[PDB]
């Protein structure tokens, strides 16, 4: 049943989407962040300042240690835990348990963060990409061996009590409109996918698509913001300063470490240009696009300190490691991870962001003359 699932997600902005889950026996609930940009099952097991609650293993009698360690650095923060086994459940998912690799957090620097409201990640990518290797096997691959799941889930994300939906086993059709678009997921590690073409306010950037792609492109709802590899971020922002010269930003807001405010509702959304990310198709020299509002990319800050203006941070940034379609892009679309036929399809959520004059798109199908291979791998 896809209804149960509905509306399953919640979260605060800029501080992840999580869903509700139980480990151990009997069941200790927790929230944990939806993230298709790792692949560790890892959740809070030792007091936290920031932690709300956490995985009491001593009280679970289906824990088994395994007996293993892991480090795991992030760019920023870093935790460290204790491989283990235990019962695993979605209340508001799929009605199965099944038995899941966990790493319990007993150690972590920067890593929590205060007032997200979860104490652990659900990393729904592939093991390749596991810690500390490959023989880990990901939580959904052990839901899709262990149930007659089907391999394949989908992701509703609503940007600013309900935060979204995360469909497993199929696709909830009340929850998008219009087509369903399907990009190939060029290797099964991170969900990478490769774009083939880049516009802002209808204008080509012009650059060899490799350049799009360097080193990879990955579909992650762990990470906020659009990245963009060096390039293609200048080019970018180039675009959208030329777009809204009119108005003056701050020192650092480019750099995303500044906010800019307007007066209640006076935001000059049509000052900013759309962003279109032209995804490969699944026939040759075909694709499709995914129009990106600045309602997306200018990301609204929430706090109660600021909340006499509208404030925002700029939701884009660069990237050494790769473009990363994050949460911002995912917002109001409603994307397939549809793992069994290692694809991914979008479609407008009906969630969707628009103004009276424009609208969040998947559109298609686009056809290029040149042949070349866009995939940088
Ligand atoms: C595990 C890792 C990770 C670790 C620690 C926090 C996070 N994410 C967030 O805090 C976060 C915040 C707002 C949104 Br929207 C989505 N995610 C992600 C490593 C960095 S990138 C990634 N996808 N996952």
């Amino acid at each position: 049943s896809f209804v149960e699932m509905v509306d399953n997600l919640r979260g605060k902005s800029g501080q992840g989407y999580y869903v509700e889950m139980t480990v151990g026996s009997p069941p200790q609930t927790l929230n944990i962040l939806v993230d298709t940009g790792s692949s560790n099952f890892a959740v809070g097991a030792a007091p936290h300042p920031f932690l709300h609650r956490y995985y009491q293993r001593q009280l679970s009698s289906t824990y088994r240690d395994l007996r293993k360690g892991v480090y795991v650095p992030y760019t920023q923060g870093k935790w460290e835990g204790e491989l283990g086994t235990d019962l695993v459940s979605i209340p508001h998912g799929p009605n199965v348990t099944v038995r899941a690799n966990i790493a319990a957090i007993t150690e972590s620097d920067k890593f929590f963060i205060n007032g997200s409201n979860w104490e652990g990640i659900l990393g729904l990518a592939y093991a390749e990409i596991a810690r500390p290797d490959d023989s880990l096997e990901p939580f959904f691959d052990s839901l899709v061996k262990q149930t007659h799941v089907p391999n394949l889930f989908s992701l509703q994300l609503c940007g600013a009590s309900v935060g979204g939906s995360m469909i497993i086993g199929g696709i909830d059709h009340s929850l998008y409109t219009g087509s369903l678009w399907y990009t190939p997921i060029r290797r099964e590690w991170y969900y990478e996918v490769i774009i083939v073409r880049v516009e802002i306010n209808g204008q080509d950037l012009k650059m060899d698509c490799k350049e799009y792609n360097y080193d990879k492109s990955i579909v992650d709802s762990g990470t906020t913001n659009l990245r963009l590899p060096k390039k293609v971020f200048e080019a970018a922002v180039k675009s959208i300063k030329a777009a809204s010269s009119t108005e003056k930003f701050p020192d650092g807001f480019w750099l995303g470490e500044q906010l800019v405010c307007w007066q209640a509702g006076t935001t000059p959304w049509n000052i900013f240009p759309v962003i279109s990310l032209y995804l490969m198709g699944e026939v040759t020299n075909q694709s499709f696009r995914i129009t990106i509002l600045p309602q997306q990319y200018l990301r609204p800050v929430e706090d109660v300190a600021t909340s006499q203006d509208d404030c925002y941070k700029f939701a884009i940034s660069q990237s050494s490691t790769g473009t990363v379609m994050g949460a911002v892009i995912m917002e109001g679309f409603y994307v397939v991870f549809d793992r069994a036929r290692k694809r991914i399809g979008f479609a407008v959520s009906a969630c969707h962001v628009h103004d009276e004059f424009r609208t969040a798109a998947v559109e298609g199908p686009f056809v290029t003359l040149d042949m070349e291979d866009c995939g940088y791998n």
